């Protein structure tokens, strides 16, 4: 019965995806961030002038407080709150309800954001990165532990606002074509991966493949961007300007601080090349493909002025905490996190990114040799 959670994610680009929750008796409806990339359940408990509403502890009768503290710092964004546990459901969902941790959010620092419609989110990835320490089970833990919910999920994240899918317990096979081509998830703390080969226009970027994951590489819905390591991004982004050099950029442009516009239908998206990453497979010297579009790398904008043009951000940028493959990467591919055979598998989504000449792809199978070697240790 996948069909009920088909269409169950809404966003605005930029802001994320979020799903619709409930928690506390009588039910307490909140808009949920979908996060692969962090493992805490936690929603606003207190005021904020960006929050529409929030969880109101008093007024529910199945709250526990744990009498004990939590914090989170992510990468940019920060919250800090109090721990507890109450009942949870997801409307659009399984017909289920669980007791699961939540941290109420008392205090944060540049994580809400103005104008959003979520006002909580819900971490999908492992344990072992959970808030205050891995004791702290995750909610898809809960839900698969107190239900009979299979051990997996499905995100198909949607472009032009936005919206998507979240299948929790399975695989929707109207929601994609093709194959789906599956990477090992190398441990299970952040959705982990390993890549082994990266081409731009189909050349070789020709590094060491440890560069791409140092220190690491996931799979992250909570992250907007394409984020690379130094290295990797200044080979990439010369790459990129390289392709696209009979147009001039601000620096900033590179920088993913300044946006560039273009009359209304006239970007030349011709200029801008194709991204291919090559993931780990299943079986030996194995791996396959997927190909970004600059329809995907190139975030659109609403036009602060006005609204006459088509307007982009650059949605690759710097990291040094390893690449982050974040939402502009999962567009248009139907994403599976197999938790229980511990691979991501990923599809053409029925949702894909078109473009006039080109495609976005997931292709394989590929040989590739000594790809353990690719991985940081
Ligand atoms: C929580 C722990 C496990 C942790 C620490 C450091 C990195 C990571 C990796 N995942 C980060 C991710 O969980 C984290 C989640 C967000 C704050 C959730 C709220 C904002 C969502 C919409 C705007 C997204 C802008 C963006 O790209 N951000 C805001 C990056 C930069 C980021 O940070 N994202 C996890």
């Amino acid at each position: 019965s996948f069909v009920e959670m088909v269409d169950n994610l809404r966003g605005k680009s930029g802001q994320g995806y979020y799903v619709e929750m409930t928690v506390g008796s009588p039910p307490q409806t909140l808009n949920i961030l979908v996060d692969t990339g962090s493992s805490n359940f936690a929603v606003g408990a207190a005021p904020h002038p960006f929050l529409h509403r929030y969880y109101q502890r008093q007024l529910s009768s199945t709250y526990r407080d744990l009498r004990k503290g939590v914090y989170v710092p992510y990468t940019q964004g920060k919250w800090e709150g109090e721990l507890g546990t109450d009942l949870v459901s997801i409307p659009h969902g399984p017909n289920v309800t669980v007791r699961a941790n939540i941290a109420a959010i008392t205090e944060s620092d540049k994580f809400f954001i103005n104008g959003s419609n979520w006002e909580g989110i819900l971490g999908l990835a492992y344990a072992e990165i959970a808030r205050p320490d891995d004791s702290l089970e995750p909610f898809f833990d809960s839900l698969v532990k107190q239900t009979h919910v299979p051990n997996l999920f499905s995100l198909q994240l949607c472009g032009a606002s936005v919206g998507g899918s979240m299948i929790i317990g399975g695989i929707d096979h109207s929601l994609y074509t093709g194959s789906l081509w599956y990477t090992p998830i190398r441990r299970e703390w952040y959705y982990e991966v390993i890549i082994v080969r990266v081409e731009i226009n189909g050349q070789d970027l020709k590094m060491d493949c440890k560069e791409y994951n140092y220190d690491k590489s996931i799979v992250d819905s909570g992250t907007t961007n394409l984020r690379l390591p130094k290295k990797v991004f200044e080979a990439a982004v010369k790459s990129i300007k390289a392709a696209s050099s009979t147009e001039k950029f601000p620096d900033g442009f590179w920088l993913g601080e300044q946006l560039v516009c273009w009359q209304a239908g006239t970007t030349p998206w011709n200029i801008f090349p194709v991204i291919s990453l090559y993931l780990m497979g299943e079986v030996t010297n194995q791996s396959f493909r997927i190909t970004i579009l600059p329809q995907q790398y190139l975030r659109p904008v609403e036009d602060v002025a006005t609204s006459q043009d088509d307007c982009y951000k650059f949605a690759i940028s710097q990291s040094s905490t390893g690449t982050v493959m974040g939402a502009v990467i999962m567009e248009g591919f139907y994403v599976v996190f197999d938790r229980a055979r511990k691979r991501i598998g990923f599809a053409v989504s029925a949702c894909h990114v078109h473009d006039e000449f080109r495609t976005a792809a997931v292709e394989g199978p590929f040989v590739t040799l000594d790809m353990e070697d690719c991985g940081y240790n």
